[PDB]
């Protein structure tokens, strides 16, 4: 039933016969098939996350209420048991990256300072950017729910004068959104992914936004196109995704919304319900 799951174990399949052999910029070995593409359902509360393999869906949900509050402080995400960012805030790491003025914690313009304040100058985690910069969530809603047939509706974190402040390039590059049959969907523009550990966090991770921001514009979800430029597969993760491989899927979880959810910033991790998420045990990579 769950043939959406099987394209992802498909795209690992190929990966592995089919992908050329590389080192990566920090000189580990890599596994990489360059353009890939894979469509998921997200109809009837459907939210694509593995079942052959847990995803940390506690931490999707934080970072993800973490960016649309604008936050870049990976210390507001550790202090919710969420550790994803804090090797990229660290004193060590910041002063690597020649960010030796930052205090630790500081991860720079990254995704929640691009979708709130887009343009505005970075002066820190700290400062007050309230109004500063353009909205781009603000303006994606808008349009999604004024000119629901718009060809231009981009969320995008690829600030090319704002990427040398970044602890990272983003890897999730900009989401399009699009409206049919009273229905959202999501087109994904992901530059590289992780086929272990990144882009099932990140398809769980779209998957969720586009629900959460079809339930403020009163619509159903229609599906999720993922769009990968470098998938790829660490050197030191292949026993671990042949062992994923074995695995037969299961049904995707349903997400659905509690409380009285008007606008996007009214989400907290309690208004976000999860049901029948039982995954298979997560894999050490
Ligand atoms: O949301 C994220 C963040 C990171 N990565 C992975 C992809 C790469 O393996 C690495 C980032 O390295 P570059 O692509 O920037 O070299 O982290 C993801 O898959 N998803």
């Amino acid at each position: 039933k769950n043939e959406d799951e099987s394209k992802y174990l498909d795209q690992v399949r190929y990966i592995l016969k089919n992908g050329e052999r590389i080192d990566d910029r920090t000189g580990t070995g890599t596994i990489s098939v360059f353009g890939m593409h894979s469509v998921y359902s997200l109809r009837n509360g459907v939210v694509p996350v593995l079942t052959t393999k847990r995803v940390y869906w506690k931490g999707v949900v934080e970072e993800l209420l973490w960016f649309i509050r604008g936050d870049t402080n990976a210390k507001h995400l550790s202090e919710k048991g969420v550790r994803i960012w804090d090797a990229n805030g660290s004193r060590q790491f910041l002063d690597q990256c020649g960010f030796s003025d930052r205090s630790e914690g500081d991860l720079g313009p990254i995704y929640g300072f691009q979708w709130r304040h887009c343009g505005a100058e970075y002066r820190g985690m700290d400062t007050d950017y309230t109004n500063q910069g353009i909205d781009q969530l603000s303006e994606i809603i808008d349009l999604i729910k004024n000119e629901p047939h718009s060809r231009r509706i981009i969320l995008s974190a690829w600030n090319v004068k704002d990427l040398k402040l970044m602890a990272l390039p983003p890897c999730h590059t900009l989401a399009q959104f699009a409206v049919r049959n009273g229905e959202l969907s999501c087109q994904l523009y992901q530059r590289s992914g992780d086929m272990g550990l990144g882009v099932p966090f990140n398809l769980a991770s779209y998957g969720l936004l586009t629900h959460m921001i079809a339930h403020v514009c009163g619509l159903k979800t229609g599906h999720l196109c993922h769009v990968l430029g470098d998938a790829h597969v660490y050197m030191n993760h292949v026993d671990a995704l042949q062992e994923q491989l074995k695995r037969q899927p299961r049904q995707f979880p349903t997400v659905r919304f509690i409380g009285n959810i008007k606008t996007i910033d009214d989400f907290t991790y309690e208004s976000i319900v999860l049901e029948n998420y039982q995954p298979m045990p997560a894999i050490k990579m």
